[PDB]
C-alpha cells in the first residue's frame, strides 16, 4: 500500500529526471482634520495619538470639531463620532477601494496586457534510491516452514516490502513537514492567540470551549482558517488535504461523525485486514485527511492539491520500485533479502532550502492540549 | 554540416535532462648519509646539502664518505667529490619508489590488499540546452534573387543559416573546451626559463634555440608532446590524441610533417569547388587529429586525449534537436524571418562549470605567439 495521492507525480523512465509545476507569476485617504465636513460615503485618514491610522468612511455628514486643536481632542471628537456610528474603519479594504477608484477612473486604454499570473516552471530530480535488508537467521526460516507450514522468507519479504513503501509514504510526508510553512500565523493568528500551535486547553485557539467536544470543533476551524491562508498563496485553491498525527486525526475523527473511517468491518471481524497506510477519509467534505504513522510528536498540516500532475506543491516520480534484493552474509552464511526503489522528489521552486518553511501549498501547526 | 565534435563524447538524449556517464579516475626514510659512513654500491642514502634542501645518492662505489666531516660543509665537500667521481648518484622519486616496494613487498602479507579499479566512474545530468540563429532578411532580396539569379532565395538563406547556427554550436564546443583546459605549458611542462602558458616563436628558450622557421615549427611539436603527456599521466587514460588550433598556428603544424594535413588539393584544383571548411585537417605526425579553430580569438592551440569509448572524452554533447525551423515577419518593416533552434546539453567530466575553468586534465591549452 502506497499513498502518493497528495503529490503530483509525473513518474521517471530516467533519473536526472524532471518534474513541472504550475508556478504563480507572484492612496492618500486625505486627512481627517479638526473642522472637516465629512461627506457621506468620503473616506478620510485619521492617526491616533495611541493605535496609528485607520481609514474612516463617512455614514453621517459631519463637521469634526472645529476647535480641536489638540490631537488628544480630536482624537477624542473622533472616536464619538465613531461610537455614533458617523465615522467607520477598515484599513487595506479601503486601500483597494480607492485604488480601484484612481486606476479605472483615470485610466486609458493604453497597452495593459497582463501576463496571465503563471509563471510554469520546473525542476531536475535525481531517481534517489532507498533500499532495505532483511537480515534474518536460517533456524527461523527453517521453523517458520518446519513449525506451521508458514512459507518463511517469503513472509518475511513481504513485511519487507511492506516497509519500504512505509518509508517512502514517510519521506514525502517528512518533506511537506519540512516545506510546509509554519501555520497559525500571520493572516492566520487570532490575536490572542500563541503562534504556530494549537493548544486544545487554551480559552483563545478553542474560541470560548467547553470540554473536549467544542474545543474539538474548534480545531477544525483553525483548519478551516489554514486552507484559506493555502488557497491565497498558491492562487489555486484551498487546501484538500491533512496529513496529520494519531491524535490529532482521533480528534478529527470525533467530528464529522463517520468521515474519518474506522473501517468497521475490520473491528467487527476482530482485525481481519489492518491496511494502516491509507487516508481516513474527507473531513468537512473538504479535506481528505491520511495518517502519519511515524508523527514524532503531535501536529498537522493542511496542504492543497489539484487534478493537475503540476499542481501539487511535491511531486514523487517513482523509476524503479520494490526490486528485490537476495543472497545470504557469508558469515554465517545466514539469508539476506531485500528491496531497492529509486524514484526522485521535488517541489513547486517557490523561490530544498527553497522550500524549507516556504511552499505555500502547506501550512504546519503544533498541536497541544490533546 | 559536420558536428566537429568526433573527438568528444556524445551519449545522445531521448528527452531533455539527459545525462552523461564519464569514466573518471578514482585519483621511505631513507638512511641519512654521514660523515664516516661506508656505503654499499645500490645502496640510497638521504643527503640534506647546505645548499638547495636535500638529494637521494644511491652508492655505485662501496666507499666511506670521509669520517672527519664532522662539518656538514665537509660532508657536503665530499659528496660532491664523489658524485664527480660517480661513486654517488641523484635520483628523487625515482627512488622513492624503489624503496616502497622493496619494503612493502619483502614485508607484505596475503592479508585482504585487494586494491580498486584506478576508477570512480559517474554521471551528469544535462538539460538540452538551446541555441537559436533568425535570417533576418529582406523581402525585396527575395524576389529579385529568384528574378535576377533564378535562386530560391529563402531556400539559399536557410542553408547559410543551418550552416551557422552548426558552426556557432561548434565553436560552443571549441570554447568549453578552452575554457575547461588546463593551462598547458605549466609545471610539469616547463623549462627553467619559460614563460607559463605561451610559447613565443621569437623566444630562443621556446624555440630550444632553432635555426629558422623548420627547427622552430618542430619545437612548437615539441611542447605538443609535452603536453600529451601530461594529459596522459593526469587522465590515467593515455597521451592526448588531438588537437584544436587556430589559423596560425595550424598552417605552422602542417609546415612539418610533410602530409598532415589535407592541403584539399581537388578543391583547389577545381578553383574552390566546395570548400567545407569544418573539418579535421587531418593528423599531426600520424599522432594527433587536428581540427582548426576558425574562430580563434587570440592564437593558441588545445592538446586533448579521447577514447574509443563516449565515456573517455572529458567533454560531452548530447544532441537532443537540431535544426527545428523557425518562419515568419516582423510588422515592424514586415519584413522576413527564417531560423532554427538546437537542443543539446554539454558535460565536462567532473574533475572536483565550477570544477570545469582551468581543471579539465583532458586538455591543455597553450597560446602561442610570435608566428
Amino acid at each position: 500500500l502506497i499513498a502518493f495521492d497528495i503529490c503530483g507525480v509525473q513518474p521517471m523512465n530516467s533519473p536526472t529526471g524532471q518534474v513541472f509545476a504550475l508556478r504563480a507569476v507572484y492612496k492618500k485617504f486625505p486627512a481627517l482634520a479638526a473642522s472637516t465636513q465629512t461627506t457621506v460615503g468620503d473616506i478620510y485618514t485619521h492617526f491616533f495619538q495611541e493605535t496609528g491610522t485607520v481609514y474612516l468612511q463617512a455614514s453621517v455628514q459631519v463637521t469634526i470639531d472645529a476647535g480641536a486643536t489638540d490631537a488628544a481632542k480630536l482624537d477624542a471628537e473622533i472616536k464619538k463620532q465613531m461610537e455614533a456610528g458617523a465615522l467607520v474603519e477598515i484599513a487595506e479594504g479601503m486601500a483597494t477601494s480607492i485604488a480601484e477608484l484612481q486606476e479605472g477612473f483615470n485610466g486609458s486604454t493604453d497597452n495593459p496586457w497582463n501576463e496571465m499570473g503563471f509563471r510554469i516552471d520546473k525542476q531536475v530530480i535525481e531517481a534517489k534510491s532507498r533500499q532495505l535488508k532483511a537480515a534474518y537467521s536460517i533456524e527461523l526460516a527453517q521453523d517458520l516452514r518446519a513449525v506451521h507450514g508458514m512459507d518463511a522468507d517469503a513472509e518475511l519479504s513481504g513485511i519487507l516490502a511492506t516497509e519500504i513503501m512505509l518509508e517512502i509514504n514517510r519521506e514525502v510526508v517528512d518533506w511537506i513537514n519540512y516545506s510546509a510553512q509554519v501555520g497559525k500565523s500571520g493572516m492566520t493568528l487570532t490575536p490572542g492567540s500563541k503562534a504556530g500551535v494549537f493548544d486544545f486547553q487554551d480559552p483563545i485557539d478553542i474560541r470560548g470551549a467547553r470540554w473536549a467536544g467544542e474545543s474539538f470543533k474548534a480545531l477544525l476551524f483553525q483548519i478551516d482558517k489554514e486552507a484559506v491562508e493555502i488557497a491565497r498563496q498558491t492562487g489555486r485553491g484551498e487546501g484538500n488535504f491533512i496529513i496529520a498525527s494519531r491524535n490529532v486525526v482521533n480528534v478529527l475523527a470525533s467530528v464529522d461523525t463517520g468521515i474519518s473511517y474506522a473501517a468497521q468491518g475490520l473491528a467487527t471481524g476482530f482485525s481481519t485486514d489492518t491496511t494502516k497506510s491509507v487516508f481516513a477519509g474527507v473531513l468537512g467534505g473538504k479535506y481528505r485527511v491520511y495518517i502519519d504513522q511515524y508523527a514524532k510528536q503531535d501536529y498537522f498540516t493542511v496542504g492543497y492539491k489539484g487534478p493537475n500532475e503540476m499542481d501539487a506543491g511535491i511531486y514523487y516520480a517513482p523509476y524503479v520500485a520494490l526490486t528485490p534484493l537476495r543472497g545470504s552474509d557469508p558469515k554465517n552464511f545466514q539469508p539476506v533479502m531485500g528491496f531497492k526503489t529509486r524514484y526522485g522528489i521535488g517541489i513547486n521552486p517557490f523561490a530544498i532550502l527553497n522550500s524549507l518553511g516556504k511552499n505555500a501549498y502547506f501550512r504546519r501547526v503544533y498541536v497541544k492540549g490533546i
